């Protein structure tokens, strides 16, 4: 004869995003990619009796993994920035008082703030007078 | 003879998003990709009694992976930006008390906020007199 | 005869993100790859009896891992910033007090900032004066 029981009290379980993909506030975007943030899982659990006697199983499978990486890659332009330009402060005043003669001021880029947390793959920058 | 017994008493279970793609604020967009946070599982559970006699079963699969990953990519621009620009202040103030002559004030790209958390490939800046 | 209890209490058990890819606040991107942060397991487990006679399991698999790995990869530009550019505090003040001549001020690129964490491939600079 056989007998099995199962009386859990309570039990309590959390498979909230299990063998699956999640994402939050994140970014999964790539230039090139096979596979980015998948899940290809096949887990076997048991949580009460078990009884198996004379089973065959998981026997003779084929699945060798075969793959040909040959990607180009060129003059491209990729960043990853996280947690950048956190807590920044700039602080330019000016004060002037004042009080026959012939006055001139010329100023090129004056109190300029530039390319915070920028990318590029090229720039160029040209500031002359004549 | 066989006898099976299940009493649980108050079971919870949080199988939320199980074997499945969630996405939370996120962004899951790429140029290129074959399996951006997907799924393809297969999991198996019991909760119970369980039993087998005599059974065959996942024998003599054949499911090799086969993959020739062949692209091109010339001259792109690609950026993944996560909390960036938190918290800045910028402050530029200008106080002037003034009280026979020529006066001249010549000025170019005064006072100038730029490019900020900006991505580009490419860019030119003139900023010049003559 | 056989007999199998199973009288756990008020068991707790936390399977989030068991055996798949979650991402939080972060990236998952690549200018190349074949798997980022993917999940590919065959976890097994029991939490209650077991009992197993005369299987025949997991024999005469044939899985080997072949790969060939030739990219080409030229003149790119790829860049991970983390928690860069926090706390930055930056202060030019100027103050001027003045009271039969000739004056002249001629001034380029005054008080300027630039390049706060950037990245670039190549740059060009011209400031100059005729």
């Amino acid at each position: 004869t056989h007998n099995q029981w199962n009386k859990p009290s309570k039990p309590k379980t959390n498979m909230k995003h299990m063998a699956g993909a999640a994402a939050a506030g994140a970014v999964v975007g790539g230039l090139g990619g096979y596979m980015l943030g998948s899940a290809m899982s096949r887990p076997m659990m048991h949580f009460g009796n078990d009884w198996e006697d004379r089973y065959y199983r998981e026997n003779m499978n084929r699945y060798p993994n075969q793959v040909y990486y040959r990607p180009v890659d060129q003059y491209n332009n990729q960043n990853n920035f996280v947690h950048d330009c956190v807590n920044i402060t700039i602080k330019q005043h000016t004060v002037t008082t004042t009080t026959n003669f012939t006055e001139t001021d010329i100023k090129i880029m004056e109190r300029v703030v530039e390319q915070m947390c920028t990318t590029q793959y090229q720039k160029e920058s040209q500031a002359y007078y004549d």
